[PDB]
DNA sequence: TTGTTTACTAGCCA
DNA sequence: ATGGCTAGTAAACA
DNA sequence: TTGTTTACTAGCCA
DNA sequence: ATGGCTAGTAAACA
């Protein structure tokens, strides 16, 4: 395991104290959504119970942010207004990013529009948070270049280097047979996590994942060169995280 | 003006008495986002608690106008969506959170954030027996995509042979100024998405309310789809365009 | 071209 | 207050 | 092929 | 407390 890469198979809430306050540049928080998934009982909480537990781990993770830190939190629309409304009292919301998973959730419903997107709250401790777009700009290919280029835009940073990813990221969910896929139920694309890691944490900086699971953020910090602290209570997920960071 | 489509050049929050309680099948509300736009008025200049109290006020007037099967779509920005949705969940139940991918991002010149190309829409319902019909809004596959999707497991399926759910993310590009449908409105919404709402959550003949009709896109939607419509808008210029868009059908 | 699957069925009736 | 039966649900990876 | 624009800069300075 | 100046921000309509 590399320098700065820390994998703790420990309950984050008990072992948060073991992490120094104001010592993490970025928190990549993909916690249980409260959707009844089989991880333990972590995602088997619903309603005000789940909201209370969410707040409980958030008040432990927030103080560990440096004055320049930022945070991305994954959630479902079913709870996003409340969790975001709470986090707006503690930090400032810089963005709401929509992961358009392209592939919709199945079930067989016809009484509503099917879920295709996940909500991501992008918060910051202060207005002097760190944000660097250049590493995450998306380049135009030759054809997309020739289409967007005009003598009003020639030389513009968005044209030559790349455009802003925007607050909706259209990336397909990892198929079970995808090369990236491992033995985790709710994996996250490396594209997404890597974008966030590059855009809000200095090189060699510290990224905390209170609910790390497969080490997706761990892999994202291994490459791109950033320090990482992870917390996953499931032994098998920590194993797969190790294998994922020990193959780069 | 056609029958069943009513256009009012007044303030909504004050004519709410006129509207009967439990008469509206569907509310399609596109309110001021609290963003500083100039609608010819200063309604979108409110921010923070001012904006949110004003929002909750007009909402407390609009909600009783929905009959039990009633539903509501509400446009908003991510800066105020958590609070607005949190309040509305105490009144009605949230069925969906639809994200309007406007495809074209907001301009300004920032490099410290992610440019906006999403608007939030809250889909709430009064009861669990709310009206909803997906078949009018199913998206049919074309001769190439259905072929790419058709497997023996899916042959004869409702979603394959007819059309799939539009999902809670609608990637409909914003209306360019030179676009044919575009009128002289600062924040015009495309006819596609409002027509989708009108077709799905309002039965043929039902009454739709747009407290902030603007250019009357909901009026055109209700006229083209055989649904009654009522609207409110203080700008007479916007109401004039709202008219013209309906008489042109 | 094809098997298969991913964080988000639901309304009745009993 | 609580299950079970039903008609039903996409895009994209290997 | 090309002009033009649409609900959402941002920090500094005199 | 107030503009102004800067360095910038894109898909898609006509
Ligand atoms: N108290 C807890 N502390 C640390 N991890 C937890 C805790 N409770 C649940 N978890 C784990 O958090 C993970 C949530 C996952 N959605 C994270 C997946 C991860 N983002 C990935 O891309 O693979 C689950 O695997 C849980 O086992
Ligand atoms: N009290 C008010 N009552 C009725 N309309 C109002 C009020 N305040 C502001 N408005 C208008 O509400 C509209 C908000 C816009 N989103 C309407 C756009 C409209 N959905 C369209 O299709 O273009 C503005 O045109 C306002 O002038
Ligand atoms: O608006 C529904 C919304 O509420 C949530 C919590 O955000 O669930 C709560 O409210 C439901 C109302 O239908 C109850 O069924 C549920 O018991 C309660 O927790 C979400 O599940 C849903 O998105």
């Amino acid at each position: 395991l590399p320098s700065g890469i820390e994998l703790h198979n420990r309950d984050f809430l008990t072992d948060a104290a073991h992490l120094p306050d104001a010592s993490i540049d970025l928190i990549v928080a993909d916690p249980p959504y409260g959707l009844g998934k089989d991880y333990n009982d972590s995602d088997k909480r619903s309603g005000d119970d789940f909201l209370a537990w969410t707040r409980e781990w958030l008040e432990l993770a927030i103080p560990k942010l440096k004055p320049s830190g930022s945070m991305y939190i994954f959630c479902t629309w079913q709870y996003a207004p409340e969790i975001f409304s709470f986090l707006k009292t503690q930090l400032t919301m810089v963005n709401e990013i929509i992961w358009d998973r392209r592939v919709p959730s199945m079930g067989g419903t016809t009484r509503r529009f099917t879920s295709v997107h996940d909500n991501i709250g992008f918060f910051a401790v202060s207005r002097a948070y760190y944000f660097d777009l250049d590493p995450v700009r998306i380049p135009y290919d030759a054809d997309t270049k020739k289409a967007r280029s005009r003598k009003l835009f020639e030389g513009s940073k968005w044209l030559e280097m790349g455009y802003n990813p925007k607050d909706v990221w259209s990336v397909s969910r990892l198929h079970r047979q995808h090369a990236e896929r491992v033995d985790h139920p709710t994996q996250k694309p490396l594209e997404i996590i890597e974008r966030m890691v590059l855009a809000s944490c200095p090189p060699g900086g510290r990224v905390l994942d209170p609910f790390m699971g497969s080490g997706t953020t761990a892999v994202a910090c291994a490459r791109q060169g950033r320090d990482f602290v992870g917390y996953e209570i499931n032994e098998s997920y920590c194993a797969i995280a190790h294998e994922r960071v020990n193959a780069l």
